[PDB]
């Protein structure tokens, strides 16, 4: 029938009908999602996929180890024949995690795809044991502000009813509540989820930079709530380098961008819990987290303190404020020795990458909509670059929100 | 086989191969192009299409005129049966031109789709007669700076060998030459075409704001060259409202954005010559025409005059200059009483439109990549709006460059 369409600012959804009369930019397309299941992967699908992967892994060395490649193929088949899926070698998980990042069409930082730290936590079985690993991860990646790229891989899905997974969008992340004023405090984005932590007994601190708790589900079991040891969450306080009134704003952001809720797919296997992290590109904080109507929405407050024509849209005052907010974020990171890269530098880098990729392996999955920064479009190189967006393997899939499917 | 991919900044093209290994943002997709032909449209295709159109035209009144609708269907069939295509009534051309604009997924100004002036020049037969119409058009739309939206429709394609069409990208448009300095003067974009006007005896004035000649092809015949009466081309000189040194830059742009080279498709008919115009949205000039590496590339010159860290990319100096260049353009239009709308105002408007459209007829073809402005992305509403991009009818198609196919 029709097609549901979302505006993510207003939250308004519309149903398209006109398209049916057609001839001859969705955030979460089904195509980009790998959902739950109730039964192990069938063997007839699993095997071909595993073989494909093992042939990629071996076809990716400089000087081919044929015998080990033939052996591994044999051992993998026997394991599948014998157990009903198969485990990756560590020296295969590491490749899996790097190629999949390499294959994420929506990621600008892929120049760095080779430098990834991999934490093998496939032996995990309890919540407390997940939450320990998560803590280790955070501390490694954070490095006292010198951000290291890392990923923590938990036990692969088996039957689908013993799934490990984080209910958090990203590891470290601020809360948001629907205060009485008609207003909303903290991070509007996490409004719905904040409530859920409340439903599981998390004490609401009611502020605007409250780090939310990890909500961990292990081996299919109901999710237990863990608070993050505030010693690990490193934050950057926001000061402008001119407008001394900019600290009066009382702004800060967490330093670690660690996406928590995506699924890894490799050789037919699926890991619905594999949190990863790079570092921040300024605009992420300065433009989206700070300036989105859906988010912290500082744009008017900052403009007002600039003596700007705030009620005349043509004044271009948003263009002026946004830019200073970025300047602030950037400046606050460098000050405080927190790793960061500005979107301009980021765009030139990605470009080098892309060039590299095509000479390397003739292509680069790439989603224009996502790879162009939310300010300065035309001004970065990636805007003028035509690109194709395709899904390869291994790959990092979105997933249906855990509370929409989990049975407590 | 592979897939040619263009970067429009560098002009570099790459061939994608990786996509073949796929599982389960192009400027000129074939899908968006209607090309030449050597034979009249076959009747078996033409008729259904005509009927569809006539039923739309009649199904678009408030209070239905069934008898005239049944009559028109009859008269149209007889005409096709009898001549081998059919002519639209004027009160159908007007609807054709408005719906097609209404249906252009890449256009932000569609809120105004109803207000269009239509010049019926289907009776045209000579070049000189096209060039007269073009001149009338320019003068009407320009209105001494109070821009009126207009379109001039020429004779429909028949057999494909008597095509009317303009060889110009847009009516009024600056030239560009490959000067000896290793550099390039005027409008780099029109580098290839400028040469072609030279090949047809146009005297190169060698400047950086030289209006190019109309290159007109009528009834399939070789294109004759006409110079535009400088009295008709209204221009805006660029001054900033602070930086008095901004006029020292010696900048100006033409006031009329009139796209000249697209084809109208309606009820199976095709008009490969139907120039149209709205007015400018500032960023068009301030960001793309002025700041594209491929274009006039002022960004460094403007930054330097701002005492900006021009060799430190992270300085964010591009964000600062671009914004002032826009301020300048906007300010220069309002001064000089030239119609213009800023991209922020434009985005809020389009949004209203889109809302209107869905309540109206449940949909709105819409290409995100194009509808989001080249600066301030996140900051405009259209960024957060998920949208579907579909081709309806009537519709404005791109066309293969005339000199790639015409036989002299
Ligand atoms: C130099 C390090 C990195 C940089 C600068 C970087 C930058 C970014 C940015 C700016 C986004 C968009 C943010 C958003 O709108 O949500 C993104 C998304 C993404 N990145 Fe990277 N990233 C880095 C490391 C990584 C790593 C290590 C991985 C995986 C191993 C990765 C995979 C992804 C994926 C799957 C997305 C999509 C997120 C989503 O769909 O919401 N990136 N990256
Ligand atoms: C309020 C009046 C208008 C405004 C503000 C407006 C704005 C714009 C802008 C900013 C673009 C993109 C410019 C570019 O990147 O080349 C565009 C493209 C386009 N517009 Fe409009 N426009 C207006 C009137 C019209 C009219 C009257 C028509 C047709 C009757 C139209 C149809 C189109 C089409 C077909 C394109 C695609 C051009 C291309 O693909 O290169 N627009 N418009
Ligand atoms: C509707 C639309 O697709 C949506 O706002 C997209 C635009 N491009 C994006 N690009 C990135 N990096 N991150 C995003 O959240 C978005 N949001
Ligand atoms: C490669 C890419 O599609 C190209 O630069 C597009 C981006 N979006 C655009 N949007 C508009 N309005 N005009 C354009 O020329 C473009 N260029
Ligand atoms: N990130
Ligand atoms: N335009």
């Amino acid at each position: 029938q029709y097609v549901r369409i979302k505006n993510w600012g207003s939250g308004e959804i519309l149903h398209d009908t006109l398209h049916h009369k057609a001839t001859s930019s969705i955030m979460n397309p089904k195509s980009l999602t790998r959902g739950p299941r109730d039964k192990p992967t069938p063997l007839e699908e699993l095997l071909p996929h595993a073989i494909e992967f093992i042939n990629q892994y071996y076809g990716s060395f400089k000087e081919a180890k044929i015998e080990e490649h033939l052996a591994r193929l044999e051992a993998v088949t026997k394991e599948i024949e014998t157990t009903g899926t198969y485990q990756l070698t560590l020296d295969e998980l590491i490749f899996a995690t790097k190629m999949a990042h390499r294959n994420a069409p929506r990621c600008i930082g892929r120049i760095q795809w080779s430098n990834l730290q991999v934490f093998d936590a496939r032996n995990c079985s309890t919540a407390q044991e997940m939450f320990q690993h998560i803590c280790r991860h955070i501390l490694y990646a954070t490095n006292n502000g010198n951000i290291r790229s890392a990923i923590t891989v938990f036990p692969q899905r088996s039957d689908g009813k013993h799934d490990f997974r984080l209910w958090n969008s990203q590891l470290i992340r601020y809360a948001g509540y629907q205060m009485p004023d008609g207003t909303i405090r903290g991070d509007a984005a996490t409004l719905e989820f904040t409530q859920l932590c409340i439903d599981l007994g998390w004490k609401p601190r009611y502020g605007r930079f409250d780090v939310l708790p990890l909500v961990l589900q292990a081996d299919g079991q109901d999710p237990e709530v863990f608070e993050i040891p505030p010693d690990l969450v490193l934050e950057v306080t926001m000061e402008h380098p001119k407008y001394e009134w900019f600290q009066e704003l009382g702004l800060k952001w967490y330093a670690l961008p660690a996406v928590a809720n995506m699924l890894l797919e490799v050789g037919g296997l699926e890991f619905p819990a594999c949190p990863f992290n790079g570092w921040y590109m300024g605009t992420e904080i300065g433009v989206r987290d700070f300036c989105d109507t859906q988010r912290y929405n500082i744009l008017e407050e900052v403009g007002r303190r600039m003596g700007l024509e705030t009620h005349t849209l043509a004044s271009l005052w948003k263009d002026r404020a946004v830019t200073e907010i970025n300047v602030a974020v950037l400046h606050s990171f460098q000050k405080q020795n927190v790793t960061i890269m500005d979107h301009h530098t980021a765009s030139e880098s990605f470009m080098k990458h892309m060039q590299n990729e095509y000479r390397a392996r003739g292509g680069c999955p790439a989603d224009w909509i996502w790879l162009v920064p939310p300010v300065s479009g035309s001004i970065t190189p990636v805007f003028h670059q035509e690109m194709l967006n395709y899904v390869l393997s291994p790959f990092y899939y979105y997933q249906i929100e855990p509370w929409k499917t989990h049975i407590w």
